[PDB]
C-alpha cells in the first residue's frame, strides 16, 4: 500500500515513495551536504501533461510522407496513430533514404543528455539500431568543451577536461587559495553524466569550513560565490584572456614567475613572453591595459598576481568561458598562467578543468565499474562525413560546403533524415530562428521524446518514450569516484502509450530483420546482470567482494566502495613534475606547449601559435547604441538544461511566468524596469520575453539569461517572439575558430526594454494542437 523504491538520475540516487500505485514523493537515498531540489519531482516527471501520451504524426506529413511542405514543421496539426502505423512509417521513411542515398543521408548524432542508465541509453540505442541497419552520420565533439577538448591535446597531450583531478583531500590539506574561474560548482555538480555521488559539493563546503580563500571570477555573483561566502571578482564575459595576460605581465614585471619551472616543463614560453611584453605588437599586456578590457581594477589584477605566486593556488577553470568565440584561448592561457606560477604537479597546486563537473577530484574508489550497452551490434563510409556538432544548422542548409577544422577539411554531407532520441536541439543549439529554417530541409524528422519539447514540436513523427522510473536499469555514482553501484528499480508501469526506447528500436529492428543482433537474445534483466557482472569481475581482480546480482537487485540499495591512500593522495601531473624526461606528456615536445608549432603551422586567422587576445564580434567591449548590453547564458540551478522545466520547480525561479533575466539596477533604472517586470530581450538574431530580476549580483552592462528554457514561439505573421525566454533565440551560431569549431553562445550583445501590453500565455508545457 505504501513502499519506497530506490532508483537514480543524473542528479543522484533517489528514494521514491509509492502510495497505492502512485508516486507521491521523491528525495535523496543518500543525504547530501546541500539539498538537491532536482531529486524531488519524480511525480511531476511521471504524470505531467507535457508528456507525449501517444505516437503522433504531422498532418501534412501524413498527406505526403517524405514529400511534404516542410515549412509546416512547428506549425501543423498533430494526428494520433497506432504504434503499428508509426513504426511502419518510420521504417519505410528511413528505408527510402537508405535506398536512394545510403547511410550518409541519415543524421543520428542525436546529441543530448537523456537519462542515466547502462541499458536504457536512448541515444546509444538509436545509434545501435542505425548501425545494425547500415550506419549513419554522427558528429564530433560536444557542446560542453567544444573548444577546450581540441586545444588541450595540443597543449597537454590529453583531453584533460574529462579526467580525474588532483585529490580533493590534497586540496583540503595543501591549497591556500582555490580560484573558481568561470566555474559555478554548487550549481553544476548537482548532476553527473552517470549519477552524482554528491561528494564534490561536500568538499567545497569542507574547504569553505577551513576558512581558506575561495575566489570566484565570473560576470555574475553565482550561486556558488554566495553559498561558499567567497570573494567575488566581477569580470566582463569573454575578457578572461586579457585578465590572465595582465596577471601574467605583473608576474614577469615583479620577477615572480617560476623561470625554473618554465625552463624544465614547458616549450615555447620565450615566444609567448615577446607577445606578453609587447615586443611583437608594441603593446605590453599590463594590468592597466587589461583593466580597461575586463573591468577588474589594475591594482586588483596586481594583487591577484602576488597572491597566486606566494600561496599554494589551485586554478579551477569552468567551461562557460570557452563556450564563446575564440574559446580555445581561455584554457590555453589558463594553463600558461599556471605554468608561470610553477605549482603544477604539487599537492593542492596548479590547475584543474573538472573540479566543477561531475565531482572531479573525489578520490577514485577501488572496486568495479558496470558495463553498458554499445552502439556496436554483432559500404558505410560515414566517418568522413562527421562534423563538429554545432555546425548542424550549417550542414542542413549547405550540403557539400567545406570547412576547416583542427588542421583538416570537412565536407558537409547531404542529410535527408534526422532522428533525435534524447536531446533538445531547439533549446540547446544557437540561433533558434536559423535552426528552424535548417529543419525545413530534411525529408523526414523523427523524435523519441518523453515530453512535448520544442524539438518534438518541430518533428514529423513523435514517438512517446518512458522515463527511467518506468523501467529497470543500473548506473554508477560518479563521474570519477566510481564509489557506488546504484540500482534503478522500476517504480511504476509505463504511462499512457509510452515505450522504452529499447522497445521502440527492437520493433524497428524487427522490421529491418536485425532483431537478434540488436537484442543479442537478452531480456532487460539479463542485460543488467551482464553489465553488473562486469563490475563483479573487476572488483574481484581488485580484491573487492561484491554480492551476486540477484542478491544486489533484491536489496535495492546502493552498493559502495572505498578509496585507498594512493587515490586520496593522488596529484595530477605529479609524475610529470617528478621527472618530465621519464614521464613526458603526449605532446610533440613532451612538455607543456605554451607555443604550439602544430597550431601555428595551421595558419588560422582566428588561432595563433600561442595564447592571444582576439576581440570577438560581440562582447561588453564593443556593445553598440542599438545593442548596449552584453549577454551570458549560464547553466540553471533548478533544471538540467531543459529537463524538469515542466515541473513544479519552475515556481522556484519563474518571474511573471517567464525565464528570469538578471539585470543590474542601474541598467534597469535607465529603462524604467522594476523587479518583476516582463521585459523584451532582442539581438540581431531574435527576441524573447523574460522576467526582470534586478540585482547587483551581475556586473553592470551585462545581463544573464540561463540556458534551457523551452522555446515557445508566438506566431503573429519573421523571427517570432519566444514567450518563455529561451536564451539561444538570441545567440550567434558560429564556430569558436577554425581550430575547434565549437559553439560560441557567450559572446553576445542585446538590448532590453520594458514590455508594454498583456503578457502572452506560455503554452509550451501543454499538449499540442489536435492531440
Ligand atoms: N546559450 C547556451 N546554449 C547551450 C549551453 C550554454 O551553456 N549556453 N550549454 C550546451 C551544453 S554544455 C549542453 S550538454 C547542451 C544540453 O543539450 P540537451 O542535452 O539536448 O538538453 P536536455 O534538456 O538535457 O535534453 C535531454 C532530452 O532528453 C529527453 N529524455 C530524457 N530521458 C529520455 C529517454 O529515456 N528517452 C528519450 N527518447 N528521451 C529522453 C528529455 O525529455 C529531454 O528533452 O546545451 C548546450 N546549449
Ligand atoms: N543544476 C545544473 N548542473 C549542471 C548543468 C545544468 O544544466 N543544470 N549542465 C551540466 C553540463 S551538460 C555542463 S557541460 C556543465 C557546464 O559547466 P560550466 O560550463 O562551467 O557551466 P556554466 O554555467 O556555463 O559555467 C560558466 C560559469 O562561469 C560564468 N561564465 C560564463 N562565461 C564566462 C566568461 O567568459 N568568463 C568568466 N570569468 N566567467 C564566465 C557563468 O556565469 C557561469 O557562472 O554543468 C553540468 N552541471
Ligand atoms: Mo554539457
Ligand atoms: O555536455
Amino acid at each position: 500500500e505504501m513502499k519506497t523504491v530506490v532508483t537514480a538520475a543524473h542528479w543522484g540516487s533517489i528514494g521514491v515513495v509509492v502510495q497505492d500505485g502512485k508516486v507521491v514523493k521523491s528525495g535523496p537515498a543518500i543525504e547530501p551536504a546541500v539539498p538537491n531540489e532536482l531529486q524531488t519531482v519524480v511525480a511531476d516527471q511521471l504524470y505531467s501533461e507535457a508528456r507525449v501520451k501517444c505516437p503522433m504524426v504531422r498532418k501534412g506529413f501524413l498527406a505526403n510522407p517524405g514529400k511534404s511542405d516542410t515549412t509546416m514543421r512547428g506549425r501543423d496539426e498533430w494526428v494520433r496513430v497506432s504504434w503499428d502505423e508509426a513504426l511502419d512509417l518510420v521504417h519505410n521513411q528511413l528505408k527510402r533514404v537508405r535506398d536512394e542515398h545510403g547511410s550518409t543521408g541519415i543524421f543520428a548524432g542525436s546529441y543530448g543528455w537523456f537519462s542515466c542508465g547502462s541499458l536504457h541509453a536512448s541515444r546509444t540505442l538509436l545509434q545501435r539500431y542505425m548501425n545494425a541497419t547500415g550506419g549513419f552520420v554522427g558528429h564530433k565533439g560536444d557542446y560542453s568543451t567544444g573548444a577546450a577538448q581540441v586545444i588541450m591535446p595540443h597543449v597537454l597531450g590529453t583531453i584533460e577536461v574529462y579526467e580525474q583531478q588532483t585529490s580533493w583531500e590534497s586540496i583540503l590539506e595543501s591549497s591556500d587559495i582555490i580560484v573558481l574561474w568561470s566555474a559555478n560548482p554548487l550549481t553544476t555538480m548537482r548532476i553527473a553524466w552517470m549519477s552524482t555521488d554528491q561528494k564534490g559539493i561536500e568538499y567545497f563546503k569542507k574547504f569553505q569550513a577551513s576558512g581558506k580563500r575561495i575566489i570566484c571570477i565570473d560576470p555574475q555573483k553565482s550561486e556558488t560565490c554566495q553559498m561558499l561566502n567567497a570573494e567575488w571578482i566581477p569580470v566582463n564575459t569573454a575578457t578572461d584572456v586579457p585578465l590572465m595576460l595582465g596577471i601574467a605581465h605583473t608576474l614577469v614585471e615583479q620577477g615572480k614567475h617560476d623561470k625554473d619551472f618554465l625552463k624544465k616543463y614547458t616549450s615555447g614560453y620565450a615566444k609567448f613572453e615577446e607577445y606578453l611584453l609587447g615586443k611583437t605588437d608594441g603593446q605590453p599586456k599590463t594590468a592597466e591595459w587589461a583593466a580597461k578590457i575586463c573591468g577588474v581594477p589594475a591594482e586588483t589584477i596586481k594583487q591577484l598576481a602576488a597572491d597566486f605566486a606566494s600561496k599554494r593556488t589551485m586554478l579551477m577553470g569552468g567551461w562557460g568561458m570557452q563556450r564563446q568565440r575564440h574559446g580555445e584561448q581561455t584554457h590555453w592561457m589558463l594553463v600558461t598562467l599556471a605554468s608561470m606560477l610553477g605549482q603544477i604537479g604539487l599537492p593542492g597546486g596548479g590547475f584543474g578543468l573538472s573540479y566543477h563537473y561531475s565531482n572531479g577530484g573525489v578520490p577514485t574508489a577501488t572496486g568495479g565499474i558496470i558495463g553498458s550497452i554499445t552502439a556496436s551490434p554483432s559500404l558505410d563510409d560515414t566517418s568522413k562525413s562527421a562534423f563538429p556538432l554545432a555546425r548542424i544548422a550549417d550542414v542542413l542548409l549547405h550540403p557539400g560546403k567545406k570547412i576547416q577544422y583542427n588542421g583538416t577539411e570537412i565536407t558537409y554531407p547531404d542529410i535527408k533524415a534526422v532522428y533525435w532520441a534524447g536531446g533538445n536541439p531547439f533549446v540547446h543549439h544557437q540561433d533558434t530562428n536559423t535552426l528552424v529554417k535548417a529543419f525545413q530541409k530534411p525529408d523526414v524528422v523523427i523524435v523519441n521524446e518523453v515530453n512535448w519539447t520544442p524539438t518534438a514540436r518541430m518533428a514529423d513523427i513523435v514517438l512517446p518514450a518512458t522515463t527511467s522510473y518506468e523501467r529497470n536499469d543500473l548506473t554508477m555514482a560518479g563521474d570519477y569516484s566510481m564509489m557506488s553501484v546504484y540500482p534503478m528499480k522500476q517504480v511504476v508501469p509505463p504511462q499512457f502509450e509510452a515505450k522504452n526506447d529499447y522497445d521502440i528500436f527492437v520493433e524497428l529492428a524487427k522490421r529491418a530483420g536485425v532483431e537478434e543482433q540488436y537484442t543479442e537474445g537478452k531480456t532487460e534483466m539479463e542485460w543488467l546482470e551482464e553489465f553488473y557482472n562486469a563490475a563483479f569481475s573487476a572488483a574481484r581482480a581488485n580484491r573487492v567482494a561484491m554480492p551476486r546480482f540477484d542478491k544486489f537487485w533484491a536489496e535495492n540499495k546502493p552498493l559502495s566502495f572505498e578509496a585507498g591512500e594512493a587515490a586520496k593522495k593522488w596529484v595530477r601531473y605529479g609524475e610529470f613534475r617528478e621527472d618530465p624526461l621519464l614521464n613526458p606528456l603526449g605532446t610533440p615536445s613532451g612538455k607543456i606547449e605554451i607555443f604550439s608549432d602544430v597550431v601555428e603551422k595551421m595558419n588560422y586567422n582566428d588561432c595563433k601559435g600561442h595564447p592571444s587576445w582576439m576581440e570577438p564580434e560581440e562582447f561588453a567591449g564593443n556593445v553598440t547604441e542599438e545593442y548596449p548590453l552584453a549577454l551570458v547564458t549560464p547553466h540553471p540551478y533548478y533544471r538540467l538544461h531543459s529537463q524538469l522545466a515542466h515541473t513544479s520547480l519552475r515556481q522556484k525561479y519563474a518571474v511573471n511566468d517567464r525565464e528570469p533575466v538578471m539585470i543590474h539596477p542601474e541598467d534597469a533604472a535607465a529603462r524604467g524596469i522594476k523587479d518583476g517586470d516582463i521585459v523584451r530581450i532582442h539581438s540581431k538574431r531574435g527576441q524573447v520575453l523574460a522576467g526582470a530580476a534586478v540585482t547587483e549580483n551581475i556586473i553592470k552592462g551585462t545581463v544573464a539569461l540561463h540556458e534551457g528554457a523551452w522555446y515557445d514561439p508566438m506566431y503573429l505573421g519573421e523571427k517570432p517572439l519566444c514567450k518563455n525566454g529561451c536564451a539561444n533565440v538570441l545567440t550567434r551560431d558560429e564556430g569558436t575558430s577554425k581550430l575547434a569549431q565549437g559553439n560560441s553562445p557567450n559572446t553576445c550583445i542585446v538590448q532590453i526594454e520594458k514590455f508594454i501590453g498583456v503578457a502572452p500565455e506560455v503554452t509550451v508545457f501543454k499538449q499540442p494542437k489536435q492531440v
